[PDB]
């Protein structure tokens, strides 16, 4: 079992100056020929060569044209092919091989293989290496001149990265296309598409240098009409990058192609992004409305990589926050810059809060630079990606804009065609530092931290008013808990974007400030404050750690109501939630425990319901954030703050908060509901394929939101909505009805009708599954029997599995039923799972990930479960890793 540890890098003894590949498609097989012209490195030792090779077949292998002999001078055993260094030569050489691969039977969707009618590649992180023979690693920059043949009826449209210099027929049927792509690129980028594909193309002209790229965007011919919005989005992307950092693209053609079977959302090969058909088509017919924000999102996430993956390059696998959280960060501020409304950034916080804390204070705790690895692919994670996109935004919050524009141009102008690494970010950062601050003495060495530290940092407050001195103070602590990473954590630089907030008027007393705390505790004093303020504190949630804001539930109300900053409004009404939710939820325990036959619940707070009332009828309120008000805090931010969580009493507490909040509000929720028909329904641009309302669709949440609430609380008449919801051209409006359906005898009725409007649209009907997965029943069990019987069978595509359980897992009292028949059914689904896709094998683990964070009992239920998966003969390299490092073995 090898270990790679961060510290071990070591520049190979070798170089790949250039790949020459031939690939030929077949019926039955796919024969890869390569041409690798190499050379000895200065690090060489006279070591062995050794190549990165798994599952090839080998037909012959050569070294300048010489057959090398099995045995004698070379061995392979389906992972390593390792060249005796006595037959390596000692200047520029040429390495070649012939093997066979099976593209038609890959069904873990790494290296080379078949996604319904097309042929398509994965290579990262390490699937370059099941297509043939390499040094499989991002240092191994080369030149690449590749040509793909197949059968020209079956596979007409053939792609690659470069440019396409050669098209040419084959006797029998065939034809071929050769591709160079001069610039150096590590293997991971490479990709080859062959398929019946229909396309949309655009012409983009560059900003400044005028340059004309031709866009083109690409998919099965059912599917080709859903391509628009990606095309949108993709000119949006590159007028994003031009605008606010200053940069191009650089090549002639950029290609987007969406298939149906994919691991991940999407991948940034140079030139040829690929894509999950779930994260680039859409239409207002047969989508969802979050489908075009994740369109978005996706086609901007990829197009960022670019610049920040592409062509500033990773030295090794150990910076992949560099590229991962540096590019979700750019993405973030460009879906923040399109969508115009605050609940971009709140859905972001969310996220974070909920599964990246849940991840943080869990077994599997690692900082967003960790120190080793087993399983590469393990490294994909929400602390890699979205706590290193928050450390990487905090570089913007303490420099400002205009200097972190100018960092950002060092790091690109001084990194450009290179592999870089975490330190030369932040290296670029401490200049525009050094400049923001007039001293060539500032540092960011203690930002460093925030690369190596493990865990969420607890940042707490105390306050002083001196109403004669017109003196306020905030005293600020800092400490992470520390963990199986470091024995002994050390304060970070965190920086806390604040506002002092006048209680008389919810006026500003104060300019933007950021209080940069270096220390594990500080004191932040301010003159001239009138009057006592009530403090705004982490506006934009500007560092990613639990707040402890020490407030008063009447400060956070007025907060909630008159602050500035969407977050800290948010986040009042947040921990307002919260302080009720373990009250109650220590009420119900201790009446379990010592089993009463009566006893008393704390009510929620009368001015905290009178405070959601008046947003929610505030005409000038914004819609989204009023959805995120009526609804409590997520589950899995929940269970950071309660020990050894009973699941039964935590829906207990919820549904007691719920329903004190609804026995005053459900009148002005279902007013609402009606009022905001008109708005949130709009049909003018039903037709028009580009014109996206992200105001519009936030509506649309709302209504759905609360028709949720008023279903739950069984409001009078309600099932008349219903039904007439169900009839709605929009499918967020439809599919809600089936959800919300399912506290009525109607739900079966409008199961068939739902499942009839999504059967002829694959994404849709995925669509229909996680509907149906999530539905509030008590026959659950029943229904999911159902949908593997009628609709999954034997699929083995990721989108189909992962709709049908996932959504399932979040129904917090019967997926952790006490039998455990619910993490029984995840762990079936699981080993069966992994014996043809690891990787989609260990993300249907993510319920498991908070198993030492419930009540005794469900612990031991989920232990048990993990414990047998282990057991399992056949278990992946990707699985067993998983489920040791999260069962602490
Ligand atoms: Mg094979
Ligand atoms: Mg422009
Ligand atoms: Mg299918
Ligand atoms: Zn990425």
């Amino acid at each position: 079992p090898k270990i790679h540890y961060r510290k071990d890098y070591k520049p190979s003894g070798f170089i790949i100056n250039q790949v020459t590949l031939n690939i030929n498609i077949h019926d039955q097989e796919t024969i890869v020929r390569s041409v690798l012209d190499m050379d000895i490195s200065k690090h060489n030792v006279g070591e062995d060569l050794v190549f990165d090779g798994v599952g090839l077949k080998i037909n012959e292998i050569s070294i300048n044209n010489k057959k090398l002999v099995e045995g004698e001078e070379y061995t392979y055993d389906n992972e390593f092919l390792t060249i005796f260094s006595k037959f390596v030569p000692k200047s520029k050489f040429a390495f070649s091989s012939e093997v066979i691969i099976h593209p038609e039977t890959n069904y873990a969707l790494t290296g080379l293989y078949k996604s319904k009618n097309i042929i398509v590649s994965q290579c990262e992180a390490t699937g370059f290496r099941r297509i043939t023979f390499f040094i499989d690693r991002p240092d191994m920059m080369a030149k690449y001149d590749v040509t793909v043949t197949a059968d020209k009826e079956k596979y007409p449209v053939l792609l690659s990265n470069g440019d396409k210099v050669n098209e040419f027929e084959i006797p029998g049927g065939r034809h071929g296309a050769r591709f160079n792509d001069p610039p150096l690129k590590p293997c991971y980028l490479f990709a080859v598409v062959a398929g019946d594909l229909k396309h949309l193309s655009a012409t983009y002209i560059t900003k400044y240098t005028k340059k004309k790229v031709e866009l083109y965007v690409f998919s099965e011919e059912k599917y080709v009409s859903k391509l628009q919005w990606a095309l949108e989005c993709l000119k949006k992307s590159m007028a994003f990058d031009e605008d606010y950092f200053g940069l191009e693209y650089d090549l002639s053609r950029l290609n987007l192609v969406a298939v149906s079977d994919f691991n991940v959302g999407a991948m940034e090969n140079k030139g040829l992004n690929i894509f999950n058909a779930n994260s680039l088509l859409a239409s207002k017919k047969n989508s969802i409305d979050f489908s075009y924000a994740r369109i978005l999102t996706v086609v901007g996430h990829e197009y960022f990589h670019q610049y920040t993956g592409n062509r500033v390059t990773l030295r090794d696998w150990f910076q992949l926050t560099l590229k991962e959280g540096l590019t979700v960060h750019r993405e973030n501020l460009f879906s923040e810059e399109m969508t115009k409304t605050v609940t971009t950034r709140l859905s972001h916080v969310d996220l974070l809060r909920s599964v990246q804390f849940l991840e943080d204070s869990s077994p599997l705790s690692h900082p967003i630079r960790p120190e080793s690895y087993v399983s590469m692919a393990n490294f994909y994670t929400t602390t890699v990606y979205d706590k290193g996109s928050e450390v990487m935004r905090m570089y913007l919050t303490i420099l400002g804009e205009e200097y972190y524009k100018k960092g950002f141009d060092i790091y690109i102008k001084k990194n450009d065609g290179n592999t870089a690494t975490c330190e030369d970010f932040n290296y670029a950062m401490e200049q525009a530092y050094k400049m923001k601050k007039a001293d060539n003495s500032a540092n960011l060495n203690q930002y460093l931290l925030w690369f190596s530290q493990s865990g969420t940092p607890h940042v707490s407050f105390k306050y002083n008013y001196d109403a004669e001195k017109k003196q306020y103070s905030i005293h600020v602590n800092q400490y992470t808990k520390p963990d199986e990473n470091q024995k002994e954590k050390k304060p970070l630089f965190i920086p806390i974007s604040v506002g002092l907030i006048n209680p008389e008027n919810g006026k500003e007393m104060i300019s933007q400030t950021t209080l940069e705390l270096t220390k594990e505790s500080d004191t932040f004093v301010f003159n001239n404050i009138a009057v006592k303020p009530i403090p705004s504190l982490f506006r934009g949630f500007s560092a990613p750690v639990y707040i402890e804001d020490q407030l008063t539930d009447e400060e956070r109300i007025l907060l909630l109501k008159y602050d500035s900053d969407a977050f800290v409004r948010y986040n009042s009404c947040t921990n307002i939630y919260m302080k009720q939710i373990l009250m109650n939820y220590n009420e119900f325990l201790k009446a379990k425990n010592e089993k009463l036959e009566s006893f008393q619940l704390t009510p929620v707070n009368a001015q905290f319901i009178d405070a959601i009332k008046y947003l929610l009828e505030d005409p000038h309120a914004d819609a989204g954030f009023k959805s995120y008000i009526v609804s409590l805090p997520q589950d899995r931010y929940i269970i950071n703050f309660v020990s050894n969580l009973d699941t039964d009493v935590l829906a207990d507490t919820k549904e007691y908060i719920y329903k004190q909040i609804g026995d005053k509000l459900n009148d002005v929720y279902y007013k609402m509901f009606k009022s905001l028909e008109a708005k949130a329904d709009d049909l003018t641009y039903f037709n028009d394929e580009s014109h996206v309302d992200f105001d519009q669709m936030n509506m649309r949440t709302l209504r759905n939101t609360l028709l949720s609430l008023l279903s739950k609380a069984q409001y009078p008449n309600i099932l008349n909505e219903i039904i007439e919801h169900s009839k709605s051209p929009y499918p967020s409006n439809w599919l809600t009805s089936l959800s919300v359906s399912a506290y009525f005898d109607k739900y079966f009725e409008l199961y068939d009708k739902t499942y009839k409007l999504s059967k002829d649209d694959e994404l849709l009907l995925q669509e229909w599954l996680k509907t149906v997965s999530r539905s509030d029943r008590k026959d659950i069990y029943e229904i999911l029997k159902k949908l593997e019987n009628e609709v999954l069978k034997d699929s083995k595509n990721p989108n189909d599995i992962r709709a049908v359980y996932l959504p399932f897992t979040n129904n917090l009292r019967r997926f952790h039923d006490i039998s455990g028949k619910g993490y029984k059914l995840i762990a079936e689904v699981i080993t069966k799972t992994d014996k043809f896709n690891p990787m989609v094998a260990t993300q249907l683990c993510e319920p498991f990930k908070l198993w030492n964070k419930l009540d005794t009992k469900r612990q031991e239920l989920m232990l048990n479960e993990m414990n047998t998966m282990l057991q399992e003969p056949q278990i992946s390299n990707n699985l067993k890793e998983y489920l040791l490092r999260l069962t602490n073995k």
